[PDB]
């Protein structure tokens, strides 16, 4: 059996067991995590990763502690790129956690790795079997396994190439469902793992997931040195799970939204597969298969499966106290989405949508989280307002009526749509790229302190 | 027993007993595959071959991996073209499941395919009795045996003439029911499957299965550089099962559609027919029978047998903002249709058609994916009322009213159809051709990886 | 007992034993056949047929396959004409069930069938006693049974002299009723085996059993070459039996509607009875008897008795988008007819007769297929109809109103009939014909492979 530290009475659990058939999961609460769910779902991740790789291979742990990574059988390699303020303490803990098994293991080659720590530490740019301080870029060990376990902050192709170069044929990573910002939403919620993002823009909304506002009487409004006018996604956005808050590129987000085949054509080319492997409620397993020279040809598309219904709707804010309107975007659990159907049949007002929705949510054991209920609900009342305008203007079959710019060129009406509802079941297809062919760091006070601990 | 990887509270369990009476089907869930029906179907298909096919015969497999056809007793001969990115992936993974086997087995010629992989990687172009770098215009293997097993993209006339002339007497094509592209619809979904298909051109309509939009006001209107006036299908068509994404042809995928009799007659000459062994909800194994010379006479007609209803309808959408009307398809549980006969008698709305259909669908164990519940409830409240003006407008029996184009040729109005209703136990009956006279790949840096890992 | 490969709740199986009290029906389901329903029916007529005939008789098999013949004790001498495309694998197929029995039977001369095949692949216009490459026709046998198990495309009386004149004196046909064709109806169905048949005219209807339409705007109008006005039933008639497509033609299905009594005078004469011995839900078991020299005289009359309802009425549709009328006849279970006479007292509308069949049906356990239940809800609608118009315009009894032409003939008006209603238990009466006085295929390359298998 496998053990996740969430509550015995939590129902993640069971959505934990579907995604996970080929384990047994008990809760073994031990710890008051706010966002407990999604470190037992990469716990999970972990496990299965592990039965499906060869027990002979190699595997590079990218910008992951190598503390979680002993205990394990796996030849792991951690590369510690220390791009922030944890992998410091991360190897801190490392160190010490391997000085309490200094004789008490003699079975996870503790004392090669505590001569591995003494041996990097002596030497800061060599590479050793198990760990190297180094990016996954600069790195210069040759495995055949890669995890990006939580790795957002790296662009995908690019260090996709640069772990193929060196003999890697199988990745995993392990992260958040990239789709919401292929859709490019301002703010948006995992709401199963308690995570909120939003655009740094809005980061002053008044009700959204992550957000703080003020209060006020509206009686100033002279303070704009610049206009806006404009209020687009830009490329900061920050991630709050649970309590732990990280920052990430809209760009390194969608670069990992990888299409079925690409080709990493560079000094040496790849053909790619990019396989969704584990799908749980907005937690993703991706499965990167890599094999050398160009082979076959890529379409350029992207899919995602839809388990649980996906909403992204134009939602009406006051951002630091000035009403705009922004694109937010959730995942609905399908038997939600399913009990909504014949209420979608007609045009609900948002009160009655989420009567109906606290309705069915109470039917103290909630299916969905109720601060998702209110923007839900008018994302449904106007995906079903929008959907009775498409029957009522019925085009004529394989026709269009476009009409003449005058001078050469031709117009069609484009219809407004507020929202984008994909019901369980369904698919989200997204031309991306693909064919890329485009591809220190410690002190001495800390380099000091790392062997003093062994 | 059989055993399928499919969880034991699944609803398609007891419509794949029904599909194969003849083996006891066991769920033995290993894995949360997003659409584990269509492969629980086709590891049927093939438990089922093998049993009709005489274990003497040798078998070609067409476009198939060699990785799991391995373990059986069966004489395979597989044909790896290596035309996409999945082959030398296959490849791979098949070098490594032998080297496991090596020894273990003693009962499945395991030391008999290492060589085989050996002498194919010493010689590209070699004849070896179990594998091949060919593809199947290109093999000079002689067998008795065919199987294409999710096999499209190949042009079924030239291909099943090619595996004639090498005297294959019995082909097998397992694979999605081909009927929605006799039907010419743009997109449409196999819901039992988790399976949508849609033709590129409207990838970015709003909701049907396989499709991703954006959101917009509906303001710009400006930018077509050429007018289309014309939205027909195009030959290009995506298919998602699951989350995997597949590219076809409608060409190819139409060539299938195969007559019940049909002569390939090129430089020898073959009478062939075609059976459907298999249908459950969208997936079929077809059988195909060749024999040498011309025998009997073809009508040029393919028969689709329907269990479960199939509706083609007129559904009106919005691609990338414009309001456009296509037909979709889709494959409506036999007891959905029958418990919707009583009120296809007049004239219903779509909206309490939809309530209808959700009340027989919720009476948590649903019978039809919900996704496709209100374009079927369109679909029916169109046939329903191109029923009763059917009754209306009562012709007389036998004649016809045709009108003189006043030059010396006749006009008849054309009605309406929006919705093609196919009943469970109706037949569609196509006029297809018969009478068919008409009739490198891989790297050194992967060849030398192949047999390194034996 | 009497296995037949149907499930065990099916409902038909009630039916089947019925039709044969002289056995014990046992489902034995092993292939999810489309058409499994027919062919229960046919391996039970064959049964009673084994039983009905003298084990010292020798058997012609008209147009039969040889492979199942075999295992029988019956000494059987099958004629294979090779009219058509499954004839050569027949006897690929007979060749290689031979080969699994060279040895373990001994007791159904295998060993002289195997021979035989040896014998007349040696010389192909031979006679032998159990296999020859003849039509009915041409065969030089003489035998005192001949067997006729689906074989619809011959002309009754000319083969049925041809087998007297040496020497038949019984004769079976298994086959389906042929009274829709001497009803002359346009389409069909005989939904108790799934099949539905349809004239060549009428394949481009909308909803009919067997058809498929385009959907389409009604907007067209103007490519007719040459006007029509004239939509009878022409000869070319197309079965789907569930999905296996057979062609025939309304002569040759005319023909075996025989007379209780007709004569074959040719260079020698017979007379001749037909009676119906077996009968379920439209698929017949007929037995001719013939015996030298004219006696007696004939009436030319054949009779049906209809067990179960059969409806004719005329149907509105829309075939290839032209709005026709043509006729459609189905068979109705009794239990439905006899729930609908109380019904029918009064004029009800079709859609009130269709809520009343659905609830009869419905009373998941349907009682007839539910393709059916529009159009027979029509049909009873309109007998209904034409039933009170004969009650309010009552004549005078035993007188006649014919009018003068005004020259020397008269004329009386013909009333419409849309329905012609055969209740359960009534009977039809047609004038046929008696006193009928007007009465190489296989190649190398296959002869090569047939004695090659053995
Ligand atoms: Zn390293
Ligand atoms: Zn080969
Ligand atoms: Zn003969």
């Amino acid at each position: 059996p496998v053990y996740v530290d969430i509550d015995a009475d939590s129902a993640f659990l069971k959505a934990l067991q579907r995604a996970y058939p080929m384990f047994e999961v008990e809760p073994r609460q031990v710890t008051p995590n706010d966002h407990a769910n999604a470190r037992a779902f990469s716990h999970l991740a972990i496990k299965l990763i592990e039965q499906e790789i060869d027990p002979d291979s190699t595997i590079l742990d990218i910008g992951s502690a190598p503390a979680r990574r002993m205990m394990s059988d796996r030849k792991y390699h951690c590369v510690c790129p220390m791009r922030s303020a944890e992998d410091p303490e991360r190897l801190a803990n490392y160190a010490r956690k391997l000085a309490s098994a200094a004789g008490k293991v003699l079975d996870r080659n503790i004392s090669g790795k505590i001569g591995d720590l003494q041996a990097v530490m002596a030497v800061p740019d060599t590479e050793t079997p198990t760990f190297c301080l180094h990016t996954d870029v600069s790195c210069r060990q040759r495995a055949d396994v890669a995890i990006y376990q939580d790795v957002y902050a790296v662009h995908a192709p690019t260090s996709l190439y640069h772990q193929a170069i060196k003999g890697v044929r199988l990745a995993y990573w392990v992260g958040f469902d990239t789709t919401p910002f292929m859709y490019n939403a301002m703010a948006g919620a995992y709401p199963s793992y308690s995570t909120n993002w939003a655009d740094e823009q809005v980061l002053k909304a008044k009700n959204i997931g992550l957000c703080s506002t003020d209060l006020t009487e509206g009686r100033r409004g002279k303070l704009s040195i610049m206009r806006g006018k404009k209020l687009e996604p830009c490329d900061r956005v920050l991630f709050s799970v649970g309590s732990t808050l990280y920052p990430e590129s809209r760009k390194l987000l969608k670069s990992w939204h990888l299409p079925s085949v690409f080709h990493l054509k560079g000094k040496l080319s790849f053909t790619c597969r990019c396989d969704t492997v584990v799908s749980c409620e907005g937690y993703v397993v991706k499965r990167i298969t890599m094999s050398p020279g160009l082979y076959g040809k890529t379409t350029g598309y992207a899919v995602t499966h839809h388990a649980d219904g996906f909403l992204m709707c134009k939602t009406t804010d006051t951002v630091d106290g000035e009403r705009v309107s922004f694109s937010v975007c959730t995942y609905v659990p399908a038997t939600i989405c399913d009990q909504m159907t014949g209420i979608l049949a007609t045009e609900v007002t948002p009160e009655d949508a989420q009567k109906l929705l606290v309705g069915l949510n109470q039917r103290n054991t909630n299916t969905m989280k109720n601060y998702m209920i209110p923007v839900v609900a008018q994302a449904f009342s106007k995906w079903a307002k929008e959907c009775r305008k498409d029957m009522e203007d019925e085009k004529l079959l394989g026709v269009r009526e476009r009409t003449l710019t005058c001078c050469c060129l031709w117009a069609f009406k484009k219809q407004k749509t507020h929202t984008v509802y994909k019901r369980p079941d369904t698919q989200s297809i997204q031309k991306v790229q693909a064919e890329f062919d485009s591809f220190s760091g410690l002190s001495i006070p800390l380099r000091t302190r790392i062997k003093w601990l062994l």
